[PDB]
């Protein structure tokens, strides 16, 4: 159950004016897979059995952004700062979290609802949270349900986010984009899982992880079939994701 906190006018009006200036800003540098990878390891830090990490702004501190499975996000982080400043009066973590939410939107994603109200914390959760890609399914259950309290749903729902982006050998290591179509944001992702390694696009270990568990394998089946079933369970679940540990 979530109760959103009540925001003054001025800060629903801030988050209405960061939204539309994010679009423009989204759109123009080609960003929005970084953005998205920002709200996702700003959120996916949430551990529910302490109700530590999750999305609160701590990502932009320089010892978060220094954990390695963060390798890059110092960029988004720097990226965003000149408009952030421009809305003094949100939060960091309200602000980086409807980053997320506008870079689904701008690739022609779903529209995931987005409530404010997400207060910055002060100290960062222990690094070693995020999922490791060399691993496989009993891990993706281990971080996005023991810790992060998701479901085998949303794994594989959230998993279709590398429908745009692309890996780099001097951020994680792993070269290259899942799709032929990287910031536009369909279904895509599932339907190159199924079709075998091609030439010039990325399978993570942890995305073939999906492909032979039982319970992960006919949501991806789903999701290939019927894109509009994905954006639904898609947006469900990155709702979900940038709330963890908010308005509980
Ligand atoms: C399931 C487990 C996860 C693993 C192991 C994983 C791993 C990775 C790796 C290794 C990269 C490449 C980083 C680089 O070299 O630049 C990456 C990027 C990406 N990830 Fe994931 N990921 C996972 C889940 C997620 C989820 C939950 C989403 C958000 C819904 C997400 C969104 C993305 C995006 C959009 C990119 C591309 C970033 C860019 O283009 O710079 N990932 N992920
Ligand atoms: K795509």
């Amino acid at each position: 159950g979530k109760s959103y906190p009540t925001v003054s006018a001025d800060y629903q009006k801030a988050v209405e004016k960061a939204k539309k200036k994010l679009r423009g800003f989204i759109a123009e540098k080609r960003c929005a897979p970084l953005m998205l990878r920002l709200a996702w390891h700003s959120a996916g830090t949430f551990d529910k059995g302490t109700k530590t990490g999750g999305p609160f702004g701590t990502i932009k501190h320089p010892a978060e952004l220094a954990h390695s499975a963060n390798n890059g996000l110092d960029i988004a982080v720097r990226l965003l700062e000149p408009l952030k400043a421009e809305f003094p009066i949100l939060s960091y973590a309200d602000f980086y979290q409807l980053a997320g939410v506008v870079a689904v939107e701008v690739t022609g994603g779903p529209e995931v609802p987005f409530h404010p109200g997400r207060e910055d914390k002060p100290e960062p959760p222990p690094e070693g949270r995020l999922p490791d890609a060399t691993k496989g399914s009993d891990h993706l259950r281990d971080v996005f349900g023991k810790a992060m309290g998701l479901t085998d749903q949303d794994i594989v729902a959230l998993s279709g986010g590398h429908t745009i982006g692309a890996a780099h050998k001097e951020r994680s290591g792993f070269e290259g984009p899942w799709t032929s179509n990287p910031l536009i944001f369909d279904n895509s992702y599932f339907t190159e899982l199924l079709s075998g390694e091609k030439e010039g696009l990325l399978q993570l270990p942890s995305d073939k992880a999906l492909l032979s568990d039982p319970v992960f394998r006919p949501l991806v089946d789903k999701y290939a079939a019927d894109e509009d079933a994905f954006f639904a369970d898609y947006a469900e679940a990155h709702q979900k994701l940038s709330e963890l540990g908010f308005a509980d």
